[PDB]
């Protein structure tokens, strides 16, 4: 079956693992557990198409960026530093893949938190400048999780 090689990147602690575990294991990991490198393979049905999601959950590079087909670039809405770091991930991915239009979704996670420091407007404008979608998520409530991953799969389909 069709396989989608997804890679989740972003600053340490923004919720890359929490988002992935929510999608695949249907629960919120509310504990400290830094990632080195974890892989998740799951058969799913997206828009009627049977496919395999091969998700690489990374640590907060060139090798995995090269094989990845789509990227979720994640930052946390209560961590301005993580938002400012997005540019560096974006540039490295573009360089390694020799492409300025790589399937990608900008993800603003932890949207359940009231202590926001990154305005949705600034993230939206950045995404617009990259020509990619901006989606806010909460690995805690599961809001926007399937949306983020499925949108990424669709971006790959339309590449
Ligand atoms: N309130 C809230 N907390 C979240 C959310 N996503 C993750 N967290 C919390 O943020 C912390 C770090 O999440 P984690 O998934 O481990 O982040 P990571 O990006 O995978 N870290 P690392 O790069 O080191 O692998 C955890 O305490 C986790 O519960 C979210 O949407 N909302
Ligand atoms: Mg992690």
């Amino acid at each position: 079956m069709t396989e989608y090689k997804l890679v989740v990147v972003g600053a340490g602690g923004v919720g890359k693992s929490a988002l992935t575990i929510q999608l695949i294991q249907n629960h919120f990991v509310d504990e400290y557990d830094p990632t080195i490198e974890d892989s998740y393979r799951k058969q799913v049905v997206i828009d009627g198409e049977t496919c395999l999601l091969d998700i690489l959950d990374t640590a907060g590079r060139d090798q995995y960026m090269r094989t990845g087909e789509g990227f979720l670039c994640v930052f946390a809405i209560n961590n301005t530093k993580s938002f400012e770091d997005i540019h560096q991930y974006r540039e490295q991915i573009k360089r390694v893949k020799d492409s300025d239009d790589v399937p990608m979704v900008l993800v603003g996670n932890k949207c359940d938190l009231a202590a926001r420091t990154v305005e949705s407007r600034q993230a939206q404008d950045l995404a617009r400048s990259y020509g990619i979608p901006y989606i806010e998520t909460s690995a805690k409530t599961r809001q926007g999780v399937e949306d983020a991953f499925y949108t990424l799969v669709r971006e790959i389909r339309q590449h």
